[PDB]
């Protein structure tokens, strides 16, 4: 089956590590710290990696039943999966997929209902991914929330994730470092690959969204390694991968005229030929398209 | 020549095309007593996006734009922009923004805002009743009640995240109501450039829905929300735009580990699927089984029934 990369532009596209649309595309260093995501991680013959599921909408998405933390207005959350069924701390992955890759305060709505009546309520809600109460390996996370008794026991509660807040600029939230998926008591395990150029002259390009800010001074780049469009069409075709670079090329379909190309590895990322940040700048009907396999050592024209 | 193909994905791996929120089952009823016209989630089997569809799931229901006080009051008005936060186009010929809501309900969510001088940001529960006279999104506005009467700021980028969607009164689950589309431009006009109405015209078929629950965020709401296609179908035929070689195509759900077929529908090529069913009924169906394309054929098709 012949490889292809789908032909939506990016802006048609999805941020594959929050519920948001991507906005543009951005190249930069990367040597200086680790680069290992674990939402939108797919190989590019469609292999799942590290907490990636299917769409975006799920991301950073929680579910479960709640009880209260003593008479406070902080909440535990004991998960379950998408549709309410068990999540399993024993499957070999970090966390359950969909589970925030970053340490960072995220701000949205904690809703339930009753299921005896169809009374419902929703409350402003955060979950700070660097407590030590953000376990959701072990099946937990908890909540602070505006309300320290309008939630229910034993009823299907969601939080929908809206944006990012911070306290003390822009040092939070630090997209590049994961959460402790255990707290304290256990280490990362069965992490997606850190990532990184191997080619000199080469740098990372990244699919990059801006994630509201709900209060303070947030960091709020969000850059992805594959828009969430990509991973869902990796995982359909599963189409073999003939060598571990695919050269592609992105096109601007107005003219025909290729704008820059780049290296889709096999293990799922990209690199482009360029030295140092750069905001990329894409026409909007701008495209990337799968021309050929080649090699790790294949040199790209600058970008 | 391109063969047509739907995608593989099951249905609890897709997305709701009418708020972003996943999949949840396949259902068949009764749409008698309804006009079913959404316009998210409108797509032909060739690709042409209709109504007010676009190609992600993260963008329906969102808003975004500059907002002014009501007054005195805790309402606001949002003076709408495109999703890259360009200037919004109201001589466009489409119903309202892609992504607008296509229903009369409550929908509740968190407005936000950032301070582009010095990157200060802010966040408000709101809700935007797209029932109400001041939900003009065709006109370029629609108004949020929230919880504040004094924290945003004028001349600042703010958008609107929908979470959910709200009720009142006591006749409990009266609202939303998914099958009645908004007055894009109010009272001002009628609204144009509608993807048209649906129905079941064979005799013994109706429409086979995409079902989610949208959250409830107070009182006791209508959460039931049904989609035509599921928006990784919208995709999918947005970028293969595979030629309709007939009027209809016609659709097994197959479960894969048997290789048996469940059932067969007709995915008609204007983007919507009935079945040979008569009432209502959650289809029993395996998690990993999912639609496959097997051939081209007419709207007189006489199906096995469900
Ligand atoms: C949780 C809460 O009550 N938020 C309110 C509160 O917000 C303040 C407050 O949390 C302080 C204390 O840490 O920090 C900020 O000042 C925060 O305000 C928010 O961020 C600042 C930088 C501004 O951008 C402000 O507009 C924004 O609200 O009080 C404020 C009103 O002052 C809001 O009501 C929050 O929702
Ligand atoms: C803004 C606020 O203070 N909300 C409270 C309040 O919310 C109520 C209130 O808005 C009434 C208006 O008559 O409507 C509901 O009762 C609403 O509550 C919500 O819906 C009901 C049916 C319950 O499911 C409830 O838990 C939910 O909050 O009062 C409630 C307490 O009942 C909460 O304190 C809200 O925060």
């Amino acid at each position: 089956k012949p490889f292809t990369v789908p032909i939506l532009t990016v802006e048609e596209m999805s941020n594959s590590r929050f519920p948001i649309p991507l906005e543009k595309l951005y190249t930069g260093p990367s040597s200086a710290f680790v680069v290992q995501p674990q939402n939108g991680r797919c190989t590019t013959d469609g292999v799942l990696l590290g907490t990636t599921q299917l769409s975006a909408v799920n991301i950073c998405n929680f579910r479960g039943d709640v009880t209260r933390v003593g008479i406070s207005h902080d909440y535990t959350m004991n998960l379950v999966s998408q549709n309410w069924n068990n999540y399993d701390p024993t499957e070999e992955i970090p966390a359950p997929l969909g589970t925030p890759d970053f340490v960072g305060k995220i701000q949205g709505l904690l809703t339930q209902t009753t299921r005896a009546d169809g009374s419902t309520r929703a409350h402003k809600a955060t979950v700070s991914t660097g407590s030590v109460h953000f376990t959701p390996k072990l099946g937990s996370v908890q909540f602070t929330t505006d309300t320290n008794n309008d939630f229910q026991t034993g009823q299907n509660t969601k939080f929908t994730p809206v944006g990012v807040i911070q306290d003390g600029h822009q040092n939070e939230p630090q997209q590049w470092v994961l959460p402790n998926y255990s707290g304290t008591s256990g280490h990362n395990v069965h992490l997606a690959p850190a990532v990184a150029p191997t080619f000199p002259g080469e740098q990372l390009l990244f699919f990059r969204s801006t994630m509201p800010g709900c209060s303070g001074y947030p960091n709020m780049n969000l850059d992805c390694l594959l828009p969430q469009e990509w991973v869902s069409h990796f995982y359909q075709e599963a189409a073999p991968a003939q060598s571990d670079v695919a050269l592609l090329r992105f096109v601007n379909p107005d003219t025909g005229r290729v704008l820059f190309e780049c290296k889709l590895h096999k293990s799922g990322y990209i690199t482009v030929a360029h030295t140092g940040p750069y905001d990329l700048v894409i026409p909007p009907n701008g495209y990337f398209r799968f021309d050929s396999w080649v090699n790790q050592f294949y040199t790209l024209a600058p970008m």
